């Protein structure tokens, strides 16, 4: 996922498994590669299966002027006035919810202003 702007170099979480009223987070590893091939608009989107409660992205906000959660639906908006090209990271913070069946896989997508990835976690029951 490398646009010329941004490349996303990891996605990964804490742990391969989701439980209800346990915490995983989604960590998301990036460089902006190009300040000047930004435009207002280029965006990380990452789109979740209904399995979480408490939903919280946690990032630099010199490189995402916004954030936006919405019915599992996360949109991570770029800082066209970043200063500079930067490497950074950020999280999303998860907590499961009562939905999770045990050792069902569960796709979360990472969308780079349409370029796609897939990462999957498993369901826990305990």
């Amino acid at each position: 996922q490398n646009d010329g702007a941004v490349e996303i170099t990891s996605t990964t979480f804490e742990s391969n498994t989701v439980a209800k009223g346990i915490s995983n987070n989604l960590r998301i590893d990036y460089k902006i590669l190009n300040k000047d091939k930004l435009k207002d608009g280029d965006k990380i989107v990452i789109s979740l299966p209904d399995i979480f409660k408490d939903i919280e992205p946690k990032c630099h906000d010199q490189h995402f002027k916004d954030f936006d959660v919405k019915d599992g639906v996360v949109t991570l908006t770029f800082n066209e006035n970043v200063e500079k090209a930067v490497t950074g990271y950020m999280i999303i913070r998860f907590v499961g919810n009562s939905n999770i069946r045990k050792g069902v896989s569960y796709p979360v997508s990472i969308d780079l202003n349409g370029k796609p990835s897939t990462v999957y976690i498993t369901g826990e029951e305990y």
